[PDB]
């Protein structure tokens, strides 16, 4: 037995476990259990521009050539019947004060993961809700002004963070998933959180970004890739002489515009509160842990010692094991 309890506590990990256990006390269900929040992993890393935007913008010095954020994984587990169940992953990407434009003052959830038996079931998504708020209200507190989720479904082929999901856990639609990511931020404006939130396209527009050096560059996001491509498109024209008698941009616009659904901008501190904030100051330690740094490390792992997530029994094994592995090194 080494309960999740057991792992090293930081302020953003009471802050979540607080706000989940307080509302499941709320609820008075018989059958929850306790639940746990840990971050696991925090380190400190940057994105590099890719080639085709650092040729257009770095290089010519109006944009800056990387962007310094902390990384961190954070997991939530239950007590069902006595045992820890891990039941939740995350993965953010927290660009502070200290980071150039424009990523300054903005978080990017990397990746969400879930194994589904959070007991009872009933309660299950508004426990998801519950954690994501929280987030949003803990990282606002600190001084960050925008949160960016990626609505996109995951895929059977390619697993987030948990190795081998329960085979009846649904895979909701992408119209459905955006449909439960507008009923979490509602509740977030509800309790006055979240101000409000945009699709990038509307929110772009909003802000009258003209150029594509001005859109928020996180790692591994789709809009870098799109850019690239955009990029190379472009240089591959050729056209022959004229008679005598923002290309970027328009493109990216046009891609924003199809696909502006997917991709949320939610506004924590606006107007002029914004404007004249001090610097953001973490009070939470870094946190190495090469087994939680990326998504490889815990996956292959799970791999090796044919851990899975697959049932509530072999999840509660797999959490315990994992456990042992966090406190063991
Ligand atoms: C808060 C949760 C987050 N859930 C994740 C998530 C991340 C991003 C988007 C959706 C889900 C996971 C990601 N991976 C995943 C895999 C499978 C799977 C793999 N093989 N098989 C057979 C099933 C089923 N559900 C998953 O949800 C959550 C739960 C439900 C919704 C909804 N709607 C949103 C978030
Ligand atoms: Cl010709």
């Amino acid at each position: 037995k080494f309960s999740a309890k057991r792992l090293p506590s930081t302020r953003l990990g009471t802050f979540l476990e607080n706000r989940v256990n307080d509302f499941l006390r709320r609820q008075n269900h018989p059958e929850s259990g306790e639940v746990t929040v840990r971050v696991v992993h925090a380190s400190d890393k940057t994105v590099e521009v890719k080639p085709g935007m650092k040729a257009r913008f770095v290089d010519s010095g109006e944009m800056a050539e990387s962007f310094p954020y902390r990384t961190k994984a954070l997991f939530a587990f239950e007590e069902i019947d006595g045992v820890d169940l891990c039941f939740f992953g995350m993965h953010v990407q927290e660009y502070g004060s200290d980071c150039p434009p424009p990523n300054q003052r903005r978080v990017y959830i990397s990746y969400l993961d879930s194994v589904h038996f959070f007991r009872p079931k009933c309660l299950r998504t508004a426990v998801y809700h519950e954690i994501l708020i929280g987030y949003l209200e803990y990282v606002k507190k600190l001084g960050y002004t925008t949160g960016h989720i990626w609505a996109c479904p995951p895929s059977e082929g390619d697993d987030y963070i948990f190795h081998c999901h329960p085979p009846d856990q649904k895979i909701p639609k992408p119209k459905r998933l955006q449909e439960w990511y507008k009923k979490m931020l509602d509740k977030a404006v509800s309790e006055r959180i979240v101000h409000d939130y945009k699709d990038i396209f509307k929110q772009a527009t909003e802000d009258r970004l003209t150029s594509a050096k001005e859109l928020p560059y996180f790692e591994g996001d789709f809009w870098p890739n799109v850019l690239e491509e955009s990029i190379k498109e472009l240089e591959q024209k050729t056209s022959k002489n004229k008679s005598s008698l923002n290309d970027l941009s328009q493109k990216l616009y046009a891609t924003m515009e199809k696909h502006k659904e997917v991709f949320f901008v939610i506004r924590l501190i606006a107007g002029p509160a914004a404007n004249s904030l001090p610097p953001i100051v973490d009070p939470d330690p870094l946190i190495p842990c090469d087994l939680m740094d990326g998504r490889d490390a815990f996956l292959t792992l799970a791999r090796d010692r044919h851990l899975e997530f697959s049932s509530l029994r072999r999840a509660q094994w797999s959490t315990g094991c994992m456990l042992v592995e966090l406190h063991t090194q």
